């Protein structure tokens, strides 16, 4: 597995977060969205009904897989790490099934996660796919229904307003009839699999786990899986923003990512202006790598399926800034 | 009569609106000027590419008996609409051009219908701004004699889809899609109070009188701005720059940030305080402020200008208490 | 009497003002943490260096009776000053220390005694913060314990101009003085509704029951702040992590910005219906609102601190006749 | 004269406005100046005696002239242009003939100018002056009665306030006792200067212009005068914002350039925090270099004499993106 050593000199990584969410932009009847726009359905319990709603309004005529690919290379990003569905259960491939999909669903009517894919297979860039494989608010048996003694960037972990009864859900079927299902597409479709990136579990049991770990590891036997997934069943660590050096769980291979954001959502937010300054952006990447750590970089693409202009300039002014530096 | 209410209104809504507003004052990587919705003309957009923009306007969230609503929380008195701006695509169900919001957008609905009916429920006057000399989406579209003054974009015409300057002729524009949109406008909708035209550079006399009489003629008590034509005008439009003829009527327009239409990258909001300030400057010198808000993709107030619009009312409210 | 007084106060104002205000978040091309007041920790700067601000404190714009009027016009019953923070600099005139306001700097005035004089004039209660624990310019002060928690500056002890750690002991700190110092304020500046003290990592159970017997003495109708010891407070501070003791008493404690010391670069100012909605919910609750100000160099309430205080009182001034 | 073909591959100047108006640093009594914050005394019609006190308070702990030229080296800077005095009449210098000065006004008891004009020397930079010939607002007969149908960044050109008695002032009491006195002291005292940058002048005669010229060309023979003292009377050509390329005032040695600020202020601004970003200020240096025209870009210290942090990260991010592209 040529991946290990590929992954410790990785460095730079892009990460996308795109949806229904997207469309709302942080805003939902004159009223902000937490930190994290893309939690705005929690945010606001608004009715699947409604919100799915959004998918007749998706059409992102701007959307350019190779150009967003472009910029990720020109970046020295060496992989790709994308959004196929997150807790808002709506998945961004053509997913068989379920229609609550990105291809069945919008007039757009396109795989977003087969043209990047392509594109990254085509300028040589690794592919690897974000999975919510516990919280899912499509679902009236989606996952987080155990854990709301602790807060959120939305209401509740689960969706309470459409699923109100609490007692009479079961992850169960909802594991078994779209989390599997929808984890064997991904891993079948869309070529060689680099990484495999899951949500923090908190419903999952032990044997829900093994099994997701199981299939990554037939369908994708070189994808390196993050600890995300449940203890002993990852590759490489994922390290939390108060988990990095100065200037916890075992690494065996000796490979480690922290995920950061440019602004402070990982969704677009027309009212984040916040954008992290090329040289903050510069400098946690070069103590990322420095410790051995990748820096897995997030871009929240607009409702036209853009990278915001502010988050491009600072993203080649840290290019600029880093090359500067690495000569002398 | 009009008159009289005119000279007491103090207040009104402005809104621009249009598929420049799906760009949202950003094109491939770059920022539009201050003014977000002469965006085409700012990085010369073929029709072909802008006019597509048309098939993903499906605004959700608009509602215009909201949008009124906060309109008239906020004392405003009158609201006006772009019903064609300088990009030549209608917000209304025009006959006459199917370049229109209505028959071009799967929301396929006409937004001035929409507003006209909220706005004459709610007892809110109703006016229409037309944008009668520039047309981009038209050959002949005007301009094209005026571009030794820079603007908010490159030219004042469309000079990349129709580069022969020489052979334009806007007499063909004027009498084919000016006149009649203007005759549709002024026709549908009912009443009309207020009639809000663009600076003329191309438009002969002859064209600003023919405007001038159709309105008068369609809707009799429609007080028309002073941006149309000398001594065919009920009340002047003035620029900030120009607070001090009138036959007694004064409005100066002004936006909530430095954008007309919705701009992502513009968070410039004008504060509560200098908000409600400025009116009570304006209203202290008998001038009418109309206060423009550019709607969001989805048809959205943005949270911020609603925000800072109630907030300049409960400073203006607890002022004129003390 | 104070008992009462307090469950129906609602409203106070916080200040944060000191040496630090004058680097301002800023020091050698580099950001402060969203504390700006932490900032001699964050960069480590000697004392020497640090103190020498003190020669550039010049405030010519402060001004204690303006300042009380703005917290008495937002309905603020009550005040809370900074008498020294982690820092060390007394914002009084300290017989025991000369690291002060009016020994220190060409002001050369007593900061705590206008302010004090201001709200007895004004009608308006006066609390004092004291850091009993953390002290940077003390070789003995605390927090020397503490290192294994990250926090909003390097290390909660001053470990540059002291780093031999083992060698501290904060007792010669305390005897020398935290209790002289907190014996002056709480003998001098008249009445003091409010004590407010830092949470404390170093404080034996002895140096608090000291602390808490003192106020008692001194000021015996003052209010005592949870943070100092458990069954040693009159009311519960609570973070806002921590809304759903024996008197019913509670106060929530924030910023306007993410900084309670000034900040150029932080101009992210919660909006006046923010300010309103959290206090309106914190009110309901029985909770007080203490909302923090953080002086400039000059002395004065930061233009956008001073629009968003007035604009959120004039929402919950048409709120509450709704 | 090296100084004509020097200029005109110089390509990049720092200006540097600071004064008492640095302190007050955009607000005044909880109101905003206008967008020019130097303008502050105009603005609020604030007394000569209240304004001239924050004097008393001028103690910039971290002034720096070494750093500040660094700075300005390491962006690829070849000059730096300081106010001497602006419209407000505070001197910058240590003046024999006008008390109201850094040196003798101020706890700093320092010559700034000197400083400046002492690092420039010993970094290679060459060092050009500003001085305002004609607005003068501490001077009872300062320039500005006569132009006062033509709105300002502040409220009137002139002080008005304290000097209410347009009809009785005569700007040559101001010419003669302290404009061509002080111009004579920066032109005589801190070595040689390669460039001498006047006001938009509206109360100067073509006379008192005249005289101003020859004194330049007897004091400082090799000094570069801008085309704001008056016609034929210059060596460069000042562009204002509305003169520059696309895609009059003759030149006669082919010498341009055009002055900016970052931000929208020239003096420093708490509320203005709207820095042009780094692919701005590099693409429009760019620009203007590519028409022969130099780009002096506009820092406006803060009160502790400090180069505002976004400031320098936009300069030197501008210079990194300068430098990548010059490569390619
Ligand atoms: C990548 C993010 O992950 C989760 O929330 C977290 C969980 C862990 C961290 N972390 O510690 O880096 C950050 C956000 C999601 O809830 C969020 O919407 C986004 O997808
Ligand atoms: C209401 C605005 O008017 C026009 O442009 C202007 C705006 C103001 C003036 N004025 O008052 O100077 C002149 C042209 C339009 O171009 C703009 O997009 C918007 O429609
Ligand atoms: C009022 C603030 O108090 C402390 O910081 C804290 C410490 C603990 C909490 N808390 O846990 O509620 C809140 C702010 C100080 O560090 C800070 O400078 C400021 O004075
Ligand atoms: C460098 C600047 O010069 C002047 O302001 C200007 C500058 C340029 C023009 N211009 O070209 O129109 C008008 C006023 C001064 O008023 C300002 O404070 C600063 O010193």
């Amino acid at each position: 597995n040529d991946n290990v050593a590929w992954f410790k000199q990785a460095k730079y990584g892009m990460m996308i977060h795109w949806g229904l969410y997207s469309l709302l932009a942080g805003e939902y009847r004159g009223e902000s969205s937490s930190a994290y726009a893309e939690w705005i359905q929690s945010k606001f319990q608004i009715p699947n009904a409604e919100y799915g709603n959004l998918a007749t309004a998706f059409n992102p005529l701007y959307f350019d897989a190779k150009k967003i690919v472009a910029l990720a290379k020109q970046c020295g990003m060496q992989y790709l790490v994308v959004t196929t569905k997150h807790h808002d259960g709506f998945a961004m491939y053509h997913s068989k099934v379920d229609a609550y999909n990105v291809y069945d669903a919008t007039p757009f009517h396109r795989d977003i996660i087969g043209e990047l894919a392509e594109a990254c297979q085509k300028a040589g860039l690794k592919f690897g796919l974000y999975y919510s494989q516990d919280l899912d608010w499509h679902d009236p048996n989606g996952g987080g229904y155990k854990s709301n003694d602790v807060e959120t960037a939305g209401t509740t972990w689960d969706n309470s307003w459409d699923f109100p009864d609490e007692d009479q859900k079961n992850f169960d079927l909802c594991f078994d009839n779209k989390i599997l299902p929808q984890i064997k597409e991904i891993m079948s479709n869309y070529g060689d699999i680099a990484t495999a990136w899951f949500a923090v579990p908190m419903t999952l049991s032990e044997a829900q786990s093994q099994t997701i770990y199981d299939t990554v590891r037939e369908l994708q036997p070189n994808c390196l899986i993050n600890s995300r997934l449940g203890n002993g069943k990852y590759d490489f660590v994922s390290l939390g923003d108060n988990e990095i050096p100065k200037n916890f769980k075992p690494s065996p291979l000796g490979l480690y990512e922290t995920a950061g954001t440019i602004n402070d959502s990982w969704g677009f937010s027309y009212h984040d202006q916040n954008w992290k300054t090329p040289r903050t952006l510069y400098r946690y990447k070069q103590h990322l790598n420095d410790f051995g750590i990748n820096y897995l970089l997030n871009v929240g693409l607009d409702p036209l399926g853009r990278v915001p202009m502010m988050a491009e300039e600072n993203l080649l002014a840290a290019k600029a800034l880093e090359d500067e530096a690495n000569r002398l």
